């Protein structure tokens, strides 16, 4: 894992940052092994989990308190908890093509109330140059699995994500927490219905 040493740099701080920007009922996508949830629960937040992988939902049910709800849905198809104030996820949104990312945001815009937020932490790039330069660096070093990841998954650019959020009624702010990851804080501008 020397290859992902930088990708996960400040991992904890990253979850911390997402936690500190969330309130009320939290809907988490891509629960994985429950690391984000864990800090979300510690922070006294009310959380509802979503994770397609049964393999993952298990490990999380293991670490998290019992009773914790975690359905088998995903970013686009999932159970709506009830009243959502903020939607979160870390290291997951890139599993969606840019078109799907737009459907997702369009859908969260439809569910959240004025003032509702979307806080996602994920690997994303400033521009095409920053990306190609990162893919090369990974090649430069012996990082072959990482270079594959970068050209396989659907990582995108900050400006693209910028347009999607705003096109769907959001005002978003980007804060870099490491060379790969950035935290995007989005707040819904207008009210529902």
């Amino acid at each position: 894992d020397i290859q992902y040493k930088e990708v996960f740099a400040h991992y904890e701080d990253i979850l911390e940052d997402v936690v500190n920007k969330s309130f009320g009922n939290v809907l988490e996508f891509g629960v994985g092994t429950g690391n984000l949830t864990n800090k979300l629960l510690l922070a006294g937040r009310t959380v509802y989990g979503i994770e397609p992988s049964r393999e993952m939902r298990m490990i999380a049910k293991e670490k998290l308190p019992k009773e914790f709800s975690i359905t088998e849905g995903d970013f686009l198809s999932f159970e709506v908890p009830t009243s959502i104030d903020t939607i979160v996820s870390t290291y997951a949104f890139h599993h969606l093509t840019d078109d799907e990312k737009n459907v997702a945001i369009a859908k969260y815009s439809q569910l959240l109330n004025k003032g509702g937020k979307i806080v996602f932490a994920d690997t994303i790039f400033a521009d095409q140059d920053a990306y190609d330069k990162t893919v090369e660096a990974a090649k430069q070093r012996g990082f072959h699995q990482l270079a594959n990841d970068l050209q396989t998954e659907y990582y995108t650019r900050i400006p693209v994500m910028q347009t999607i959020f705003e096109n769907n009624g959001f005002h978003v702010t980007f804060t870099r927490l490491n060379h790969f990851v950035w935290v995007m804080e989005a707040t819904k501008q207008l009210e529902h219905h």
